């Protein structure tokens, strides 16, 4: 404190009806009980997903927020309101109307609601365009999901939004997203525990293993969610990869450990354990504190891993303060 | 002072025209060079995988383990041997023969080489009669792939085989293999960086919240390759998930971290770092030193890791050979 919460998602007050403006059974909108507290996500006329109150609703935010020692939140779209699967005007068209509703949501209070845009990454021009009309109007920076979807970061149309991004000093947060085991992991939450994991990590490697990062100037600032799911872990795997195989290393010219410097990640692992090997393999220069707010397997005690870790006090402040005021330029 | 490595892969001397009795497509074969030091593993009259003489030459592959200062290797089928997907009484009929040859293999030095069955697993019985006859024959116990298709390990007939080995005291090793991810990870080998390690995390988290750890007796000795993929980093984000979510822990009574007492982790993460989180999770008794010889990939300097580590004498001792010997019942 001040303590910065980077990780976090909202949801619209939209209507049915404005929904299927766009499209009328593939556009979610926002269901709310009568007692406000309740509500559900929908995407036809059928329920989607049920709802917690604080992912809409800027004022009962701000007292959660209140009492979480929680002083700035940074807030972007649900994976759900993406759309990288429509066409590429209604996706720019539906772009824009998130990205003001986002606006308008952090208009509540704009010093303690900070957002993060979406783009219409399926169309490079539209997400290009979109990113810097979007960051210009107040946003932060962009949340894009970790591929689309079926070749990867690495693919040289994601490499150009990046590297657009990186020219313009725009921040990005990719998020896991349209997992990724098929017609498995069908019970206990299996795709957040195994496959977002595995997503993130894939995000990761896509880009040091094509040896993007070569490519992308270092002004590019790009954080991965959920501590960048298992890519610390299994980062030792990939340098013995690395080390006794020519097709590891032909567009690798660093053992790719090397490359943790030029990506950021958030310190949501969960563990003490975890979270020191996270800091050994990072830096306590590049791991920013969130919470994944307010979603059951986010943290309920926000900075709780941090502040009651066996690290520095030095480590604590940039985590919980330090980096993601230099990473999204908050003061 | 022994050193035991319990995780090697072999290919037997199977010719292309014997192998077109069970399948000119599908059956895989071995093509060796004149001078009997290159290979190529076969499917049908297509190259597969290029691999080398330790993979099929036992006399070989005696001095490569007296120039590492292993004693005693235990080999197992290369999964791609498994044959899964095949009609049952085909399967059945090559995994007797594969195990023959595995026995044939091991005859050269049966004191210094074990070896670990396969089994036709796509059928209940006949799988159960393979995994007994083969132990009976002198195999020390099971390497089964980690799923079959969509059948993960919490699939009833899955967990039958795991309880019948467990009633008849047959040990398990749990490989993963058929990897997720269909057409996304095709360069830098990201398949076994990234897929491999999440299929092997799934098929633990599929034991436990499943409740399957409930049903199988407790005697039960299964193992998981390359330290159970990402289980160990990931671990805190199901322990919360099952905390706040009712549906993960709708069929999982305890905590899972309290199930990490009914499995076994091989020492393959190529990390010092990595290697304390896994030995802290898993503690010193349940840890084994496993290579993934002779694979470009596997450990080249096998036991390095374990034994550069800050791990007390009685903890390296364990893992190097203490936990191996109960394991597997070796002298
Ligand atoms: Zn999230
Ligand atoms: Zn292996």
């Amino acid at each position: 404190k001040p303590r910065i919460d980077m990780h976090s998602h909202f949801f619209p007050r939209i209507s049915e009806q404005e929904a299927a403006k766009f499209d009328a059974n593939h556009a979610p909108w926002l269901q709310v009980s009568a007692k406000g507290d309740t509500g559900s996500i929908m995407m036809g006329k059928n329920n989607f997903a049920p709802v917690y109150q604080a992912l809409w609703d800027p004022a009962f935010r701000i007292e959660e927020m209140d009492a979480q020692g929680v002083d700035v939140q940074v807030t972007c779209a649900t994976p759900v309101m993406f759309g990288y699967t429509w066409e590429a005007n209604k996706a720019a068209q539906w772009a824009e109307r998130m990205n003001d509703f986002a606006l308008e949501f952090a208009a509540h209070n704009p010093q303690r609601i900070k957002v993060l845009a979406q783009v219409p990454l399926q169309d490079l021009d539209l997400a290009c365009k979109e990113a810097s009309r979007a960051v210009a109007a107040g946003h932060l920076g962009i949340q894009i999901g970790n591929h689309l979807g079926d070749k990867d970061l690495d693919d040289a149309t994601l490499e150009a939004f990046l590297t657009h991004c990186a020219n313009e000093d725009i921040p990005i947060l990719v998020h896991p997203w349209d997992m990724m085991g098929g017609q498995r992991m069908k019970k206990w939450m299996l795709p957040w525990l195994v496959a977002m994991p595995a997503e993130t990590q894939l995000a990761i490697l896509s880009l040091i293993l094509s040896g993007a990062f070569e490519r992308i100037p270092k002004s590019l600032k790009i954080c991965f969610g959920h501590g960048g799911g298992s890519f610390a872990f299994l980062l030792g795997r990939v340098d013995n990869a690395w080390r006794h195989r020519d097709i590891v290393r032909e567009d690798c010219p660093r053992p790719p450990s090397e490359y943790v410097d030029r990506f950021f990640v958030d310190s949501a692992v969960f563990n003490p354990g975890a979270l020191e090997l996270l800091v050994s393999v990072m830096g306590e220069d590049r791991v920013m504190l969130g919470s994944d707010y307010p979603f059951p397997l986010g943290e309920q005690k926000i900075g709780g891993l941090v502040l009651s870790s066996n690290l520095g006090e030095s480590a604590k402040d940039k985590i919980i303060s330090g980096n993601a005021s230099k990473f999204f330029n908050i003061n």
